[PDB]
RNA sequence: AUCACUGGUGUUCGGGUUGUCAUGCCAAUGGCACUGCCCGGUAGCUAAAUGCGGAAGAGAUAAGUGCUGAAAGCAUCUAAG
């Protein structure tokens, strides 16, 4: 509703294309396409997209609000792009990128190699930092979640793979 | 599952031996006595013998964990995906 009302602006250089429900956004950072829910009517208008419910759908305003938030992320994706940062905490925990495969040393008796998906790249500044980059906000979120899952932050020392902007509450071992 | 090995059985293979009857007798043999009683043992069957098995992988999930995400300007694993 309120989210669906605010239209999204197409900055210069971004080219939208609507084939019924299938949309395609093309920018300097790549090309993203989505099939919108059959209850959403989207209009290109004058360098600004608008979103509204179609007639005969009881949830059109809920479906238009999500279609708006996604297309707004698609436009940001093909220009500024998205970035996620992860830190490793713990003596001996290290990371390193070789091609599109991240090598994790997380205290296991075996190595952890994580293959990145199609349009995601990863740089390791220090050995305890990973920086992901990509145009798809959902994909970069999934990749970061998969890397965090190898060694979730534990509550007694905060050790593991954490999001850089993550608050990790710790607690003290029970006395006696 | 199998019998190469280790073994059991092995009244159809060989031997020892008690009592008695017979083959004229000696010598040699056979019958009967739980296979007379025993000692070994071939093939076969067999276990205690010795080979092998339970999986890996894949698909769709349970509880559970998430990503993106509005309805509800926030939040939200869910309503779409
Ligand atoms: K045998
Ligand atoms: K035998
Ligand atoms: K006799
Ligand atoms: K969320
Ligand atoms: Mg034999
Ligand atoms: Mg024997
Ligand atoms: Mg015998
Ligand atoms: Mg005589
Ligand atoms: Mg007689
Ligand atoms: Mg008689
Ligand atoms: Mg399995
Ligand atoms: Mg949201």
């Amino acid at each position: 509703s309120r989210v669906a009302k605010a239209p999204v602006v197409v900055p210069a250089g971004v080219d939208v294309k609507i084939n019924g429900q299938v949309i395609t956004i093309k920018g300097k950072n790549g090309e993203l396409t989505r099939t919108l829910n059959d209850a959403v009517e989207v209009k290109h208008a004058d360098n600004t997209l608008t979103f509204g419910p179609r007639d005969g759908y009881a949830d059109g305003w809920a479906q238009a609000g999500t279609a708006r938030a996604l297309l707004n992320s698609m436009v940001i994706g093909v220009t500024e792009g998205f970035t996620k940062k992860l830190q490793l905490v713990g003596v001996g925990y290290r990371a390193a990128v070789k091609g599109n495969v991240i090598n994790l040393s997380l205290g296991f008796s075996h190595p952890v190699d994580h293959q990145l998906p199609a349009g995601i790249t990863a740089e390791c500044p220090t050995q305890t930092e990973i920086v992901l980059k990509g145009a798809d906000k959902q994909v970069i979120g999934q990749v970061a979640a998969d890397l965090r899952a190898y060694r979730r932050p534990e509550p007694y020392k905060g050790k593991g793979v954490r999001y850089a902007d993550e608050v990790v509450r710790t607690k003290e071992a029970k006395k006696k």
